[PDB]
C-alpha cells in the first residue's frame, strides 16, 4: 500500500562529513542566506554538511563549544530517523531548519532573544517531526497506536513522541552534543526543545493565538521571559509552514506530497471501517479550495504576526499573499477532485 514508509536502519557518510563537512555557506550557494533560496533544491547527501555549516555560520561549534565528531554523528541520527512519507521525511525537517537559520541571518533575533533559545530553535526545527509516521495525532487514537496509548491522556500524541525521539539520539552513544553542558543548562535545553517541539501541534497554535496578537500588539520585551516564550512557538510555526513563503512552484509541489501523503491514510481509514476527514479523502477532498483555506486561516496569520514584530519579514507575508492568490487564479484548469491518476500537479 501507499501507506508503508520504511525507516533507514534501527561509515562512509560519517567519513564525508569529517572530509569536508564544514563548508563556508556561500560555496554551498551565493543565495543560501536569502528567503528567496529554495532549501529542497539542495541534493539529500550535501544536507548534513549543510546544517554543519549552518550551524558554523551561526557560530554555535564554537560558542557551546560542540564536540565536531559527536555533532556529526549527531546529524545524521536526526537524519536517519525520519521515514520516507511523501512529505514528513528528512527533506521537510532541513527545509524546516534552514528557515530557522534565514531567521537569524535576515531578522535581528539576538536582539529578541537569548543565543541558547536560538540554539534549541534550530536544534527542535531538526528534530520537530522525528520518526514521523505520515498520519495524524486522530488516527494515532483511532488506531489505538502504542504512541496513543502513551500519550493521548496528555495530549499531542506524535509531537511528544518526536521530542521522545530527540532525547533517545541525545542519550545514545557519542551523540550528546550537550555531554560538556552543565546541570542546569543541559536541563535548560530539555525544556526549551520541549516546549517549541509540542508548539508545532496545530491545536497548540490555535490556544496560544489570542495570547500571539496581544504580544504584536503591545510590542516585543526582550526583558520580559512570557515574551520569549511565546516569540519562540510563533518562529517554530512559521519554520514548519516555510515552504508557503517560496515560489508558486515549491507550494504546488508541498500540496502534491501533502495530498498524497493525506490522501494514503484516508485510504487506511476506509479500510479500517472508517469515514476519513474531508482533506483525507481523495473522493471528496478539492485540493485548490483546501488550499485557499490552508493559506487564509493559518499560514496567512502566521506570517503576518511575524510582520507585525519583524519589518523586515513583510516580503514573507507578501509571497505566502501572493501563493494563495495564485490557487483562486488556478482553481479553473483544476476541475477534479483528489490528484490526477498519476499523482502529479504540474499540468497547472
Ligand atoms: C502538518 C501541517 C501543519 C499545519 C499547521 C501547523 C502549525 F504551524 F500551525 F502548527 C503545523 C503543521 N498541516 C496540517 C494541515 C495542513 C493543511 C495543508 F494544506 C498543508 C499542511 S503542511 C503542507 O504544512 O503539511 C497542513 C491541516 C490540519 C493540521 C495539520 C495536519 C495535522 O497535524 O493533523
Ligand atoms: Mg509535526
Ligand atoms: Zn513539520
Amino acid at each position: 500500500s501507499t501507506s508503508l514508509y520504511k525507516k533507514a536502519g534501527f561509515d562512509d557518510e560519517y567519513t564525508k562529513l569529517l572530509h569536508d563537512g564544514i563548508q563556508p555557506v556561500a560555496a554551498i550557494d551565493s543565495n543560501f542566506a536569502s528567503f528567496t533560496y529554495t532549501p529542497r533544491s539542495l541534493p539529500e547527501d550535501d544536507t548534513s554538511m549543510a546544517i554543519l555549516s549552518m550551524l558554523q555560520d551561526m557560530n554555535f561549534i564554537n560558542n557551546y563549544k560542540i564536540d565536531c565528531p559527536t555533532l556529526a554523528r549527531f546529524c545524521l541520527m536526526v537524519k536517519k530517523g525520519y521515514r520516507d512519507p511523501p512529505y514528513h521525511n528528512w527533506m521537510h525537517a532541513f527545509s524546516v531548519s534552514h528557515f530557522c537559520y534565514l531567521l537569524y541571518k535576515n531578522l535581528e533575533l539576538t536582539n529578541y532573544l537569548e543565543d541558547i533559545e536560538i540554539f534549541a530553535l534550530f536544534i527542535s526545527c531538526m528534530c520537530h517531526d522525528l520518526d514521523h509516521r505520515g498520519t495524524n495525532n486522530s488516527f494515532q487514537v483511532a488506531s489505538k497506536s502504542v504512541l496513543a496509548a502513551l500519550y493521548s491522556s496528555e495530549g499531542s500524541v506524535m509531537e511528544r513522541h518526536h521530542f521522545a525521539q530527540a532525547i533517545a539520539i541525545l542519550n545514545t552513544h557519542g551523540c550528546n552534543i550537550f555531554d560538556h553542558f552543565s546541570r542546569k543548562d543541559y536541563q535548560r535545553m530539555l525544556d526549551l526543545m520541549r516546549d517549541i517541539i509540542l508548539a508545532t501541534d496545530l491545536a497548540h497554535h490555535l490556544r496560544i493565538f489570542k495570547d500571539l496578537q496581544k504580544m504584536a500588539e503591545v510590542g516585543y520585551d526582550r526583558n520580559n521571559k512570557q515574551h520569549h516564550r511565546l516569540l519562540l512557538c510563533l518562529l517554530m510555526t512559521s519554520c514548519d509552514l516555510s515552504d508557503q513563503t517560496k515560489g508558486w512552484k515549491t507550494t504546488r509541489k508541498i500540496a502534491e506530497l501533502i495530498y498524497k501523503e493525506f490522501f494514503s491514510q484516508g485510504d487506511l481509514e476506509k479500510a479500517m471501517g472508517n469515514r476519513p476527514m474531508e482533506m483525507m479523502d481523495r473522493e471528496k477532498a478539492y485540493i485548490p479550495e483546501l488550499q485557499i483555506s490552508f493559506m487564509e486561516h493559518i499560514a496567512m496569520p502566521i506570517y503576518k504576526l511575524l510582520q507585525d514584530l519583524f519589518p523586515k519579514a513583510a516580503e514573507l507575508y507578501e509571497r505566502v499573499a501572493s501563493n494563495r492568490e495564485h490557487w483562486t487564479k488556478v482553481s479553473h484548469k483544476f476541475t477534479i477532485r483528489g490528484l490526477p491518476s498519476n499523482n502529479s500537479l504540474d499540468f497547472l
